[PDB]
DNA sequence: GCATCCGTGAGTCGAGGGTAATAAGCAGGGATTCGCCCGGGTGTCAACTCTTTTTTT
């Protein structure tokens, strides 16, 4: 839960592009944050070695 | 006891006729859907036997 609250304003920067395609920003917002959560669950020391690298695809 | 801020209203019949924009990718496994075909129940016909109303004798 820390750690997907702390990343909690990294999906509004992903969810800004998308806008105006039949849903509403907090639709949007909502989404995003689900797809934060689940990509927070695997998360290892891998070439990504920042969080938002693997988070950004999981967001879009 | 007053001053400031948020809802309702606006006639009625007629014409005029349709609209419009953003745009990842691929691998796994199931549920769905279209072609062919056997088929058994529904039709469409050759073709064998009782009854009888006369029409003939």
């Amino acid at each position: 839960k820390e750690m997907v609250e702390a990343n909690l304003r990294l999906v509004i920067s992903i969810a800004k592009k998308y806008t105006n395609r039949g849903l509403q920003f907090l639709d949007l917002i909502q989404e995003g944050n689900i797809g934060l959560m689940k990509a927070v669950d695997k998360f290892e020391y891998r070439r990504g070695y920042k969080f938002s690298t693997y988070a950004t695809w999981w967001i879009r």
